[PDB]
């Protein structure tokens, strides 16, 4: 069959997850792995990553982004840009470069299902030109126009096409009008693509919305993408780089054999950018440095919880001192955009002194007392993520308007503008909030009632008694607490919980979502007096919320009253 659309496997549909997929993969280099003689590694593979907290579909995304291949002899062989992501050597810098590279047709897609007369492009570098085009994109927009594009030819002709369709969309004037200009207009365009029949013209437009949510996490990751409400757009603070990625792109044509391919897609120093020199990239470090020193210097004096950063800084760049290489520059360079990250979250402290964007997170969070339909129309409308993972962006957001941390640990993914991507892991709590003499991880859900306790009361316990055996082997000598967070927690989850501070010795503290506003707005009302809350008025309840917990008569009932008489003593003690 000739194809009509590009695509960006769901499994993973979140690239951080490929990384451990190969580690493990990599032990089989040199296997077999094709014909009868194949069937064996490959089983074997499949055991051993199973052990990870169809082989085919899995290996898939690991042959279409260069990270592995089967060379005519029949034998697997690990790229070395497979080498470098497995080894978790600057991972989103190989994920760049990997998708920079990917290209319509290659050597995982050609032939008569690709011909070249259809087929000639680099779907990153397409959505690149596109942005510049039309400004964002969201998942829908992905879904309509940018999958089906077949050639990198046709960056005008979609951008012109996506305009029309928006300004006629715009002169509808009732929301649900748009809706229905917009699902025909969609259900119109994959009919003369693709061309009851009312499902598999429907099934394709499913499966371009899924995809279109895939495409958005693994472009965010590179970097090259962010997130602005509901919106891919261009990163702002990468566009001499998205200008040379443009300007350097390329489908190259010697893609029918395999060696000769992977020689050139598996070479992570491919492309090489233009200050990729020692001399440029020296250049490079210290501008990073330059604002890295600004953002903390803005914030030092109200925020010393900055001196983490700052210390950290100085431990990356005098490596420096030692070495002056290539590859050091490009560690330095890396290490660094990431503590620039977690500037920016420190940064949110000073943003979160306005009222109304301290009122923002407050609001929003709102929104999940709200019928399960109110809440994706509304998260839908303002995030690319999943109403679940905003509902942990939005907790985490709280946490640094609580203030004090010495680290904001989001363990969910989020963006070069800190904005929600893909859920935490299953073996991580959503979040670790650490503070100088104690740690608090964030456990948040919206399901409710008897799903709630089959989802969570396992998990959080599960994550909290991990953590704690960590910090022992560690020697951390920090109180660890848990928030977990609930528009309506369950009464089984709480007991359970209850049961496990008490028998177990856990230190989990089930807040109501009503009750965790409750310390948004009485940080919000303290900023207004010019005051603020301490690290010690929040180390306080957390002990005093642990202390009702195991000492409350073993009532649900009373337990549940002494948790509220026990937050309203500390919040009427703020006054």
């Amino acid at each position: 069959a000739k194809k009509v659309n590009w695509y960006v496997s769901c499994s993973p549909r979140s690239p951080e997850k490929i990384q451990p997929e190969l580690k493990v993969l990599a032990n089989f280099e040199g296997s077999y792995w094709k014909g009868v003689k194949g069937y064996k590694a490959q089983e074997a593979f499949a055991k051993e990553l199973a052990a990870l907290p169809s082989t085919r579909d899995r290996v898939a995304p690991m042959k279409t982004y260069g990270f592995v291949f089967v060379d005519e002899e029949g034998y697997l062989r690990i790229t070395e840009a497979g080498k470098m992501l497995a080894n978790n050597r600057r991972p989103k810098d190989v994920f760049l470069k990997q998708l920079v590279k990917w290209q319509y047709p290659s050597f995982q897609h050609k032939g008569k299902e690709y011909p070249e007369e259809e087929w000639s492009i680099n779907p990153l570098v397409f959505v690149l030109s596109l942005l510049k085009k039309v400004g964002g994109l969201s998942k829908l927009d992905i879904a309509m126009f940018c999958l089906t594009a077949t050639n990198n030819n046709q960056v005008d002709e979609i951008a012109e096409e996506i305009m029309q369709f928006r300004n006629e969309r715009e002169k509808i004037k009732g929301q649900n009008k748009k809706l229905e200009f917009t699902e025909n207009y969609f259900f119109k365009r994959f009919e003369k693509i693709y061309g009851s029949h009312k499902s598999k013209i429907e099934t394709k437009m499913r499966n371009a919305r899924d995809v279109a949510d895939a495409t958005t996490r693994y472009f965010r990751y590179t970097g090259l993408f962010v997130a602005r409400g509901n919106q891919l757009v261009l990163n702002p603070e990468k566009s001499d780089l998205i200008d040379e990625i443009i300007s350097s792109s390329k489908v190259v044509k010697n893609y029918t054999r395999v060696e000769e391919f992977h020689e050139y897609y598996g070479n992570p120093s491919l492309p090489q950018f233009s200050f990729e020199t020692k001399e440029q990239l020296l250049d490079l470090a210290h501008r990073i440095r330059d604002e890295n020193t600004r953002l903390a210097e803005q914030l030092v004096e109200h925020f010393p919880n900055v001196k983490v950063e700052i210390q950290v800084l100085e431990d990356i760049y005098n490596s420096l001192n030692k070495k002056v290489d290539v590859e050091t520059l490009k560690d330095v360079i890396y290490h660094a955009k990431e503590l620039q990250l977690e500037l920016k979250k420190k940064k949110l402290q000073a943003d979160f002194n306005d009222p109304r964007q301290l009122e923002e997170v407050i609001d929003l969070l709102e929104v999940y007392h709200e019928k399960k339909n109110v809440i994706e129309e509304k998260i839908k409308a303002r995030f690319i993520a999943n109403k679940n993972t905003v509902f942990a962006w939005l907790t985490w957001n709280g946490f640094i308007i609580l203030g004090n941390a010495l680290e904001y640990k989001n363990n969910f993914v989020i963006d070069e503008e800190l904005q929600p991507v893909t859920h935490a892991a299953g073996n991580q709590p959503d979040m670790e909030i650490i503070y100088e003499d104690f740690i608090v991880l964030g456990e948040v859900t919206t399901s409710k009632g008897a799903t709630q306790f089959k989802m969570e009361s396992e998990p959080v316990t599960r994550h909290y008694l991990n953590k704690k055996k960590e910090l022992e082997k560690q020697g951390v000598e920090k109180e660890l607490y848990c928030l977990f967070i609930a528009p309506e927690i369950n009464k089984n989850t709480f007991e359970e919980f209850m049961k496990y501070n008490i028998v177990q010795n856990t230190r989990i503290i089930p807040l109501s979502l009503k009750q965790f506003n409750m310390l948004l707005m009485v940080q919000k009302k303290l900023i207004e007096k010019g005051r603020r809350l301490s690290s010690y008025d929040i180390k306080n309840l957390m002990v005093s919320l642990y202390r009702t917990t195991i000492e409350c008569e073993r009532k649900y009932t009373q337990i549940k009253a002494g948790l509220e008489e026990t937050l309203n003593n500390w919040v009427v003690d703020k006054e």
